Order: C-alpha cells, then structure tokens, then sequence
C-alpha cells in the first residue's frame, strides 16, 4: 500500500553526531532502521544549495542555487533574507520532490523546506510556511503531527520538516561545544515527542521516516578569520560571497592583476576560474558562479572587511562551506519505516543519491536527476 513520507532536516547536524549518546532517539530510530555511516554534501557546502539539492537529486551546478548569495544578469540580487528572491521560482531549477508529489494529485505540506516559498515549476506544496526565526520546537511538531494526521482529500503523502537550531548554536560555539551538544540533544527530545505523537496519532506505523542534515561543521577558533580584501582588494576585484566561498568578479581591465594576485595557492586558500574548479566538485559551469572562486582552509574565514571588525571579539565559532570530502562537513542520512530495512547500515555516498529514494517511497516518476539511482536501493525492504 502507499505509505506517507516523513522527510526531516537538521540542519548542520555533523554525522559523528550520531555516536556520542546525545541522540537516544534518532539511534533508536537508526537500530530500528537504516542507517548510513554518512552522507556527503555537494559543493559547495552551504545550506541552501543543499537543502535542494536534497530534494531534487541535483548538483548545485545543475540546479542553479549555486551559493547562499547570487546574482544574475536578469534576476537581480539573491540572498537568504531577501523574500521575493526567495519566493520567485526563476532562481530555481529541476523538479523538487513536493512538485512531484502535487503533480500526481497528491499532497505535500513543508515547514519551511528552502524553495517551499516558491511556485516551482507553477507549482506549491498544499501547505507551507515562509521561514521565521525563532519558531518553537513543539510548535513545529504538532503542525507536522496534524498534517500527517489529515485525512480524507486534504491527506498528504509527503511531510517535510527543518531544524535551525544546531546550526544555529554551532556557528556560536562550534561543533565541540557544549550549546552544540545541546541544541542537539533539543532537536533530539522533539523527534521523540512528535514520533511519540505519531504513536498516539496512529500515523506511526503507516509514515516512511528520512531524516539528513544538508552539512557537517567544523570549528573555527579565534584568529581564523581574514578579509576578503587580503584575497583581492577592491582595487582589482568586487568579492561577490564572503565566508568560505569566496567568488571574485574583477574589475573592467584588471584581469591579468586579479589573475595574477588571487589564482592558485595561498597561506589558508586556494582560488581558480570558475570553469578549471578540481573536477570532484562538479561546480563551476553555472553562469551565476562568479568568474574567480576561492576555497578557503577548513577552520578558515575570509571576512567582508565591516565583518571583520565587528565580530573579532574572541570565542570559537563553527562554519561548513569547506570541501564536502572532510570529514567535519559530512551530513547524516537515516531512514525507517514500513518500506525501509531494519537494522542495516549503507556506505557513505553523496547526498544528489536521495532523491531516487523518495521517489520511490512517494510514488512519483523520478525527475533526471545526477544521482545514481543504485546507492540507496538496499534501505528499501525490497529492491
Ligand atoms: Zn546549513
């Protein structure tokens, strides 16, 4: 029979996380389930890019959320805060997973999943939010617990959820941190209570359950962060991101000062034209990429130069962006439920493989998308 689809971010939830006795409830649901030793983000290593690279099997390159903070020549300005940026499906490419589900004539409700604010390929989820800080943990998990809980027509086969919180306290404190170890272990008590609620619901037993982060995070101490103006000073170059990548857009007739000055290898970065970017991460094609980018050392930031004055109080902080082959920046990946294995573990592999996997549990025809179809085939019961 068809099954409902519980789909949860937490988002920065690095995946050695797992095996440190913070998460009775997510290893409870991993014993009872499948679980991967880890899932591998796409570059870069950001939170929107991820997130929909989740939910539509494709490459950032591919799908066009190609860092946290765009332009195009067409569209203007994007950025996490801007609403009708956001909100406008042009920035976004492919065919996410509730788009599919609502295409079938079924439903899908988010809580404020990246790209659910918009009208992707003319199409909404049946229930959505615009993103609000400050949310409440069980406010949350009693609307999931109602949407799953609909009945009739308005039923929905596909649910997903969004955790900020220990991004949040590790970009404060870093990963090692003990508002790290507890923001974990809140998001942990809240899957408890909504599985719970699921229990009481009688939703529990019919729900397929994945739950993934878009990224791991690595700690930053202090003194680990420079200015994007130490890479290229405005000068030769208008630095387009800041953080961790760093894309350069020189200036009219200074080339050769900002090729010669930012390419190639420095004291905690690394730059290349967009287009010669190290193969693996599959990045660089798009023509929203600035033409120069640069990857900064894990444990690194480069700073807008007003950041950086700001900020240089002192205290470890955390950040992801770094190469998705570190292990800091590997996400978690879990499944359980009536159409998943129970007490197995996967390889690692890269996260463009989900997508395949809920299209299968959704019903859905599968979107092409760059994953291999293969990978996840053994969470299945039954291939
Ligand atoms: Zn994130």
């Amino acid at each position: 029979t068809p099954h409902a689809l519980l789909l949860i971010s937490i988002d920065g939830l690095r995946a050695d996380m797992l095996d440190r006795g913070i998460t009775p409830n997510l290893s409870h649901l991993a014993r009872e389930g499948v679980r991967a030793r880890w899932m591998a983000p796409s570059y870069p290593s950001l939170t929107f890019p991820n997130h929909y690279t989740l939910v539509t099997g494709l490459r950032p390159d591919h799908h066009g959320i190609v860092h946290n903070s765009m332009r195009d020549p067409t569209l203007g300005g994007f950025w996490l805060s801007k609403s009708e940026a956001v909100g406008d499906a042009r920035w976004w490419g492919g065919e996410p997973v509730w788009v599919g589900v609502e295409n079938t004539g079924q439903h899908a409700a988010t809580w404020s999943w990246p790209g659910s604010e918009a009208a992707i390929k003319g199409v909404r989820p049946s229930q959505w939010r615009h993103y609000q800080k400050g949310v409440r943990l069980d406010t949350r998990v009693d609307a999931v617990r109602g949407w799953l809980a609909t009945d009739g027509a308005q039923r929905n086969r596909l649910v997903t959820l969004y955790f900020e919180h220990v991004d949040e306290a590790g970009a404060d404190h870093g990963p090692e941190s003990r508002q790290y170890a507890d923001a974990v272990r809140a998001v942990d008590a809240a899957i408890g209570r909504l599985l719970a609620g699921m229990q009481r619901d009688g939703t529990r037993a019919r729900t397929n359950i994945i739950v993934v982060s878009d990224h791991g995070m690595a700690e930053v101490a202090p003194g680990h962060a420079i200015s994007v103006e130490d890479i290229a000073p405005p000068q030769i170059a208008t630095a387009i991101t800041d953080g961790q990548v760093i894309g350069f857009e020189p200036l009219p007739g200074q080339q050769a000062a900002a090729e010669a000055s930012v390419l190639g290898a420095h004291d905690h970065y690394d730059c290349w034209r967009k287009a010669e970017l190290p193969a693996r991460w599959q990045y660089g094609s798009h023509p929203r990429i600035p033409s120069l980018v640069c990857q900064m050392h894990e444990g690194w930031d480069a700073l807008f130069p007003d950041k950086l004055a700001k900020r240089a109080q002192r205290g470890t902080r955390g950040s992801h962006g770094y190469d998705p082959a570190l292990p800091s920046m590997r996400a978690v990946f879990l499944a359980q439920g009536p159409d998943l294995a129970q007490g197995k573990t996967l390889p690692g592999f890269d996260n463009v493989d989900v997508y395949a996997l809920m299209s299968r549990l959704l019903g859905i025809p599968a979107a092409p998308n760059d994953g291999n179809p293969a990978t996840l085939l053994p969470a299945l019961r039954m291939p």
